[PDB]
């Protein structure tokens, strides 16, 4: 079937490339756990995470190398091809056929795509991987409906929505009672010179209008409302469940990847809501609006219902390729903004190297790209809005056209006429909302399998299967036997240590120009769990121990010192709860800080927030924790590993 | 009169407040170039800044009080408070009146507003400036009208502009012909049960429509392509002065200061099109469709022009409680954004500490805020829509009411009725458009001031004395006379500078500190001048030299190495594209950079999102440098 799974990212890009292999041999699982799987870091992954993960799914993977001569020949049909796209990014495609003379690959950020065998030859650089279910693949399926889980939202929240059904029911029931004023008008007030039941008639017809009105404004609140509820709702569950994610969620992550799904939030909301609500709405108010319209005549009902056929082709034709062309001005414009950001952080070495014409010049031609896209998707917009008006307003003068031919057979009326002209607006527009419904409820579903993906994820606490035991004391000797550590799947950074750490006697590792003696502490920390080995506080494992006391009696004075936007007292008083002035003024003192209180504007600092004045902030909360062991990047404080 | 210049960015308080106090007193000046004069920087302006400001524009002023609530003593009524509500980088207020307890300020991220005596003492540190004019003050309007500017880019385009008015007036009169189709339908054809006459008016009103689509299809196509050409060109005149400005203007802003700019020139575009067109257009046509209602009828015309006045009253009255809530909305969102990146960035010590309860509580808090401004929003703008609607549907049935008395009583006819109906779109459409084009013309002529503020600063080369076409060679002895510096309107970095470098030596220069170093290869670059001293090579002043020559001759390596996307080879050459591949390779093994380097497919990656310092050196090399200064003469921080 030529599965292509999409890329919510900028990264998974090889971990999208064995999900649709995957998929393809009937075994669907999140991308969460794949992108996780490969070893997905910020820079992206490579052909040895994908071969490994393969082979977690009991895939046989080779990495092997080819060029064109080697393509004539047959190997395995679906393999994964490292094709390079903008000379940068690791980037990956899925062949599927060969074909000889035109490739079809899926590609995770464009679809199923084809391309000129020379033409791919130049975009591959020879890196195939080679995927072939082994004897231990087991088709299945390891996803959830997020959907429905997040519409499990709504069930709290039942009046609400029964109050809005019915609003709307009474709405849509006085539009189409006063959709026949000027019938009334027509037939019975003008044609007979009726003046006294024209003015008890049209007044009547005005109350109608503002209870409408008032049962309009009632909906819009409580739709509002409603609304609000639900996205504050998503956002509060996907951050409380992100806050307790592991270390390697954040390592192997940007920010904006992260924070982008508080947005996607939103359109979660919008289906949640808005679809459910206009489809429960609208299905009954179009079926009542189409009854009414083959009540005053079947061929005038025939003609309208041509027409919203018509229109709903037209928008489905025309669905795909405005989306396509968003997202390749969505690019242009990301590509763009980023050009310019370097350019304006690079200003010094453009001025002093004198390249500011050929700057202007490259900044011109991606504006000339970008405003190339803008046309493509104006154009788009154009075509579609043209062939919709012209169905619109042609069947409009062809319905009045039928009708007068009706009323001169005496089929109808002059206010039939008039009347089932109204009663068009009840009936076309429910359909036309049904029909637009579409582009909404596709960017929600992937939204929410964005969001979902990272919710299916299993938090610190979950993976610490053993208990506390009854270790409440981290006062002993510190123990590193045969600790080896790696980053995800990349080269191994600690490698068969052997290091003793007395009770007190204050250490000092020393290392070679390197970082991983830092994330030495990190596994003190339970950051990160090391592959093989013990670290052991006196007899007793870490594994052992509680993760809360284990964070609670180790301080790390991290040289990425972290202030956040509030006082002193609250920057200083971090998870503690606990604490008098008398504490924290000694604190102070003793890390050289209480003298800096007094110099400053002087409302006791609580105001907010050279790099002096932040990392002794951090060495004031580390002496606040009152830690049982203190690392720095009385007696019985199992020594001070400084990193040196 | 009150004046309360509003606030472009983020620090230009104390800016916007002085440039108030100007106009009160009848002095007008463009914002960036007071921004310039006060010393406004990344962190924002003192009240130092201010004062050395006011002294320049010719006032007399003293400042700094650090005063207490002496506010019932009689001081000068325009003053600048200093405020720290919602906290932020420094903000500073206008204080204009102060009556019986009640304190009338103006604050330029928000407007006048008038808070106590108690809350704004609450807020007020002491610390006031009296702003006096002296004798030498002097009135003006030194600022220009930028939307005047920026409607010259509709000068080259004339032929699209008249074209696309013609097809306007086209449109307009093939659907006002149109509009008579119900009227000719039901007066003559049903009532005379004309079969024939029938299809051929029909067919023929089906052709009037297919024209009119095509000629807003040809329209539309004019309109986008204008619109496109008009945002491409302002962008391309900004970015092209914006990139001759000097390093003052750089230090000075931040890097989102300028993408902003960029949103500015699509707002321009947007109105420069948008709102002539609109004007242009829709004058001439509701012109026409008024008077033809008239001829309809003057009384169901008389209620239209009631149903387009009342709309017109609502939404001026709606347009600014609107604009208000988008504004609190978008600090909220601003707000909430800047917490979120601050506890994704700071995990670790979140984790470290236990603090993820009370971070999610903080987040929980920011959330209920940006969501009750955004139900004010809502609720407002449901306000506006309820009224909106009523006006519409209750004109709508009072039109239908009157046209039946009026064809009862003989004064029209039903088909009369339903063309004014038909018309009412052509008459009320075109109004309507005029009415909501107030917010656009609004949020364009801010986003015009902000940008051409910009566009009238000068540039690097204009502040620059008349260059010495002689001296060709920047060999000589560097020699510093009294070289002293700040980094404006703050403590002097250099004080009594007085070296001499001698002619062909590596020297090294150590001064303890973190940006003295630095700031010596920058005045030695042209970047920035000695403001009491004066910089010589070979017995000439660094003023007398080209700028050209002095940024060609002189290369400098600093800590932060800007390699942006074009590969190795396109990225090296970064100045001058030119010279063969051997000088390349010759200087890349001559610094550190040839073994690191074919371990890549040819050096060419067209992105590039210990090895950035070789690069950096090695660009220096390809530059023949007669001084290299790293972070012939060498010299060496």
């Amino acid at each position: 079937k030529y599965v292509c799974v999409r890329q919510y990212d900028l990264t998974d890009c090889g971990a999208a490339c064995l999900s649709s292999i995957a998929q393809y041999y009937g075994l669907k699982m999140s991308l969460a756990k794949i992108r996780e799987m490969t070893g997905t870091d910020t820079q992206g992954t490579n052909a040895y995470g994908l071969i490994h993960a393969a082979k977690q799914l009991g895939f046989s993977a080779k990495g092997v190398k080819a060029s064109k001569e080697d393509l004539l020949k047959d190997f395995r049909l679906p393999a994964i091809a490292n094709v390079i796209v903008d000379n940068r990014l690791a980037h990956f495609v899925v062949i599927y056929s060969i074909k000889n003379r035109i490739i079809t690959v899926a590609d995770p950020g464009k679809g199923i795509v084809r391309y000129s065998m020379d033409d791919f030859c130049s975009i591959w650089t020879g890196g195939l991987v080679l995927l072939e279910p082994g004897e231990a693949f087991q088709k299945g399926d390891y996803t959830q409906n997020m959907m429905v889980k997040f519409a499990g939202f709504l069930k709290p929240l039942k009046k609400t929505v029964l109050c809005i059904f019915l609003a709307s029911l009474l709405y849509t029931a006085l539009g189409i009672a006063g959709s026949f004023y000027i019938k009334f008008l027509f037939d019975d007030l003008i044609k007979f010179e009726k003046l006294n039941d024209l003015h008890i008639i049209s007044a009547g017809f005005a109350v109608i209008f503002l209870l409408q009105i008032f049962l309009n404004y009632y909906r819009s609140i409580l739709v509002t409302k409603l609304g609000m509820s639900i996205d504050k709702s998503i956002m509060m569950e996907y951050y409380s469940h992100v806050l307790k994610l592991p270390m390697n969620f954040f390592n192997s992550r940007k920010v904006g990847e992260i924070i982008s799904r508080f947005m996607d939030a939103s359109k979660i909301r919008q289906a949640i809501s808005g679809a459910t609500l206009t489809i429960m709405i609208d299905t009954i108010m179009a079926v009542i609006g189409g009854i009414l319209l083959y009540i005053q005549n079947s061929s005038l009902f025939f003609i309208s219902f041509i027409i919203i056929l018509l229109y709903g082709i037209i928008v489905t034709v025309f669905n795909k390729p405005i989306q396509n062309a968003n997202r390749q001005i969505m690019e242009d414009n990301a590509k763009l903004t980023s050009a310019l950001v370097e350019s304006v952080k690079g200003i010094e070495t453009i001025k002093s190297f004198g390249a500011e014409e050929q700057t202007e010049k490259s900044t011109r031609d991606k504006i000339e790209t970008v405003m190339k896209s803008s046309f493509k998707e104006g154009m788009l917009y154009i075509n579609l809005s043209s062939l919709t008006g012209i169905v619109a307003g042609l069947g409009g003068i062809v319905i009045l056209w039928a009708g007068a031919y009706n009323v001169i057979k005496g089929n109808m009326s002059g206010g039939q006429l008039l009347a089932f002209n109204a009663l068009l607006a009840y009936f076309l527009t429910p359909v036309k909302n049904l029909i637009d419904l579409q582009p909404l409820i596709q960017t929600a579903v992937v939204a929410s399998n964005r969001l979902g993906e990272i919710l299916e994820l299993a938090t610190e606490k979950e993976l610490r299967e053993d208990s506390d035991d009854f270790v409440i004391s981290l006062k002993g000797d510190i123990e590193f036997r045969n600790v080896d550590f790696r980053y995800g799947l990349r080269k191994p950074v600690l490698k068969n240590i052997n290091l003793t750490i007395p009770k007190g006697k204050t250490v000092a590792i020393v290392g070679e120009s390197g970082s991983g003696k830092t994330t030495l502490a990190k596994l003190l920390m339970n950051f990160y769990s090391p592959e093989k080995g013990d670290i052991l506080i006196n007899g007793h494992s870490i594994k052992n121990i509680s993760l809360e006391l284990i964070r609670k009696k180790i301080a790390f004075v991290s040289q990425d010192v972290f202030i956040f936007s509030g006082t002193v007292k609250e920057n200083l008083c971090l998870g503690n709860e606990n604490v008098d002035m008398d504490e924290i003024i000694k604190a102070a003192k003793m890390a050289n800080a209480h003298d800096f209180i007094e110099k400053l504007p002087l409302k006791y600092d609580t105001f907010l927030n050279s790099e002096g004045q932040k990392q002794r902030l951090a060495i004031a909360r580390a002496l606040l924790k009152k830690p049982d062991i203190l690392i720095l990047d009385l007696e019985d404080d199992v020594t001070v590993i400084i990193i040196a």
